This record gives C-alpha cells, structure tokens and sequence, in this order.
C-alpha cells in the first residue's frame, strides 16, 4: 500500500513514525516543501539566547535516517493540490520546477501555519522579522550579534512575542513588546502571574506597551519607526508574532475548511475527503476542560494527532483521546506552567468558573531554601470538578501541571485534590503540596 505524509514538522514526522510502527510494509513518501527536513522551531530561542550555538542541531529526524529506515523522503518538493477522488497530488519540485502527480492509497497531511502579518503601511520595509523556522531562526540570530539593532520592537505579547523579547532583550538590545491586548501572556496566565512577569521583565529593560493599536511602519528604506494609536516608537528592527494563519487556502475546494482556514476533521483525524487526514496546527483537537473541539497549536498536540491519524487509516478504531492544551516556559528567572482553562479561555468559551490563588512558600518555614510560589486552581462552580491550573516560581515546580492535566482529564474535584497522595519530603515540599493547598483553599471557599 502506498501512503504520502506532507510536511516534515511536528505532525508530519509522527504519522511517518507511526506508519513504520504499525504499517512497517507500506510505500510511505514524506513530502517537504523546503531544504531541512525537521527543524525544531521550538529551539529557536536556546539558539537566538546562545545556549545551543549550530542551528542545525535544533531538530529532531533527518531526511537521510529516514531513507535508512525504508522511507521516500522528497525536500524542496511542495505538494501544490490533491485530487481526493482520483487518489493523486500534484507535486512540484522546487529547485527543478517539474511538476508530477503522485498516486497514493492513504495521504495524511500537516500543512501547518504561517505567521500573520499586518497589512499596514510600510509592511514591505527592511527589518520586519517573523519567527518560525530555521531561515528566520538564522537571520534573527545576525541580528542579535548586529552592532546597528539598538531597539526593537516585538509586535504581539504571547509565547513567542515574550522568547524573541526575551532573546533580545538580553541580547543587549532595547526591546518594547506592542499589543493590543492589555496583559502580556493573557492567553497562557491570568492577571496575578503577568503583573509579577511584566516587573520580571521590565527589569530586565523591556517596555510593555499594552492596549496599542500598531498604525503604521515608518522608516526610510529599512524601517525606523513603530507607530501606534498612542505612541510612536524607535525600531532598528521589528519581529512580528502576533498569530499564525493555516496554510490551507490551496485547500479551500478540496478539503473543508472551518471559517478560519482550519481543516475540518473528526476524532479519528479524517477530512471529508476520503483516504486524506489532516493533522497538527492547521486542525482542531478535542479540548477535555471543556469537553469541546478547540484549536491548541501546539507541538504535542500535533505528534499525538499524527499517531492517530496512522491509527485510523484503514478503519475508525482509535478516537483520539483528547487533550488540556497544557504549556510551560520560562520568562527570565521564573518559570510558569499552565493547563486547562484560565480567564481568557473562560471567556473565548463563555465558561463560568470560580478559581483560588495561593502565594507563599512552598518549602517550610525552618527551611533556607525557601521560596514563593504561586499556584492558582480552577474549577466548575457546579461540580467543583477541575478545569486547570496556572503554577509559577523561581524555583522549577512546573513537572506538577501534568497531575493537573490528568486530575482535569478524570474529571476530579477540587476534594479529590485536596486529600490526593503527593509526596512530602521537607528538602524537595510542605506536608500539603502546592496542589493541595490550593485545593484546600478552594475547598474552604466552597464551604
Ligand atoms: C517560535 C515557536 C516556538 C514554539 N514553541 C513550542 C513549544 O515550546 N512547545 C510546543 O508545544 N509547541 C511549540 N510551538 C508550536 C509547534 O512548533 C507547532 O505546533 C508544531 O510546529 C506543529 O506544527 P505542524 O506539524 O502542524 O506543522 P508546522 O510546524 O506548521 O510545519 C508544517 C511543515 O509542512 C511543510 N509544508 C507545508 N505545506 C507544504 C506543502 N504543500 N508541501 C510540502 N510541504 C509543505 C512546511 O514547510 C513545514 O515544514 C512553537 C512554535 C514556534 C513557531
């Protein structure tokens, strides 16, 4: 049997894996639009920060080991259409320009994303960065050694907006994050994590300019001048990361499209057409808080879809078992992790919840190492059952969201997590852990 599996990221690189494992005898093709087969963009700013230095390090597979292993792998090769009902695509080789069509039993395709970019005046101007991939990863990196990047302004304040600030920043540079949103990381933390993160940052020199509208890119030739609603402000350069667009207009008439690009697809990864999975960035994913289908572009997700979607190729057996769109990252000195919902999730769901934070430390009081730690536990107001949490502290406690995201998966309660067996070792936690105390808490207030 013969199974073409297009692109070579996180989505893309699973369903080729999992095809050597269950289908170890079929033709599979692995399709790459561009020169490296599997880049780690999630990498980027290890690399941008200095502590990986050979950007081809970042990865995770490459062409070659694939080949070893029984596997057509065609980079600078760009699937260009598929034709469902013929059981065909057409690709195109990029450096030859020939186009081929080629037949295939199965074809499972991650197209994934691409940044968005602001259509506003002075777009076309030298020094608008994006961040994705290994080209951008490069020519971002110059810039952080460039002796003519004195300022630089990221437009969009979430995760990737907060690493290049980050990345620059120390750098040397002088970073401003612009956004209309009125909370850097409000999508990932609620309001009592992203004051102490925006102090955290602004100490280390970064501007937060929140609630601006980004007008216009003034320069001359290269741009020099960020200008918002209320202010203007000087860039040598500009990264923008404020969202990411499917990259599936070339699907618009073959597969169906959510109104937003996304591909329709159901718990077993299927398009409507049949014989053809979609998987990854470019799909929605069964969002277990909630129990909904919500868009969580995440890396994880797309490796665990890309499984699936192998899983299910012959018949429907395997329905995809959901996911809490879990995260975790480190701004300067704290490290944070999230999972589940918060209040911008609430809201984009129109979710009720009722929540608790905890600020204290979370060693004992005779012990030197000592530290705060924030934890914050949201719950059903009916149930109490638990629908996420947010952690944060200096010191490295974020291993603790996976209980969360299992704990909201089993659908437990805040008394279940109250009263759960967490181990207590005065050197490494308190005889409640951070997890119990907060649901001790909430527990209280619901009393
Ligand atoms: C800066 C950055 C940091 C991130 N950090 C994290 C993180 O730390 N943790 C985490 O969970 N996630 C992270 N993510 C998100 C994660 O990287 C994505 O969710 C992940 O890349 C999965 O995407 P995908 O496999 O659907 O495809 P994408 O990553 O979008 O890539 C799709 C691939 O398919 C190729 N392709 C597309 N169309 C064609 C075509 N027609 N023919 C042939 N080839 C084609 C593209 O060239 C590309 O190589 C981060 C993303 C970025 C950009």
């Amino acid at each position: 049997m013969k199974v073409i599996v297009l692109g070579s990221s996180h989505g893309g690189y699973e369903a080729v894996e999992e095809l050597l494992n269950l289908h170890p005898d079929a033709e599979i093709q692995w399709y790459e639009k561009g020169d490296f087969i599997s880049f780690l963009s999630c990498g980027m700013q290890l690399y941008l920060e200095g502590k990986v230095k050979d950007v081809n390090s970042v990865r995770y597979m490459t062409g070659e080991k694939m080949e070893s292993r029984g596997v057509n792998v065609f980079s600078n090769t760009e699937i260009t259409a598929i034709q469902p009902k013929e059981h065909q695509v057409t690709v195109k080789d990029l450096v030859s320009g020939e186009e081929r069509v080629e037949n295939y039993d199965k074809l499972i395709i991650s197209p994934g994303a691409v940044p968005f970019e602001l259509d506003i005046p002075g777009k076309d101007l030298d020094n608008i960065y994006l961040m994705r991939g290994r080209q951008w990863a490069i020519k971002l990196k110059q810039k952080t050694v460039d002796p003519e990047v004195n300022n630089v302004v990221v437009i969009g304040s979430g995760y990737i907006g907060i690493e290049a600030a980050e990345a620059f920043a120390k750098a040397g540079k002088k970073v401003t994050v612009i956004d209309i949103l009125d909370r850097p990381l409000g999508v990932y933390l609620d309001k009592e994590f992203t004051d102490v993160l925006t102090e955290e940052m602004e100490a280390n020199n970064i501007t937060i300019a929140t609630g601006e509208t980004v007008e216009r890119y003034e320069g001359d030739g290269r741009v020099q001048k960020v200008v918002t609603d209320k202010n203007a402000y000087d860039a040598d350069l500009v990264v923008v990361a404020v969202g990411v667009r499917p990259n599936t207009a070339w699907l618009k008439g073959t597969l169906e499209l959510h109104p937003n690009g996304l591909i329709k697809t159901d718990e077993y990864m299927r398009t409507s057409e049949p014989d053809v999975f979609a998987v990854g960035d470019a799909t929605l994913i069964k969002y277990n808080p909630a129990d909904t289908e919500v868009n969580i572009a995440l890396a994880t997700n797309a490796r665990k879809q890309g499984r699936f979607a192998v899983k299910n190729l012959e018949e429907p057996v395997k329905p995809f078992p959901g996911v809490q769109g879990s995260s975790g990252l480190a701004v300067f000195d704290y490290k944070f992790a999230s999972t589940g919902i918060n209040e911008v999730m609430a809201q984009k769901l129109g979710k009720e919840t009722k929540a608790v934070t905890v600020v204290e430390d979370y060693l004992m009081d005779f012990n030197p190492d000592k530290q705060k730690a924030w934890f914050k536990l949201v719950y059903d107001p009916e149930t109490t059952q638990i629908l996420g949490a947010q952690l944060m502290s200096k010191a490295d406690l974020t291993a603790n969201i996976n209980a969360i995201s299992l704990a909201i998966q089993a659908k437990m309660t805040i008394e279940d997590l109250a009263y759960a067996d967490f181990f207590f070792q005065p050197a490494f936690d308190k005889p409640w852990n951070i997890i119990n105390t907060a649901a001790l808490e909430a527990v209280k207030q619901e009393r």
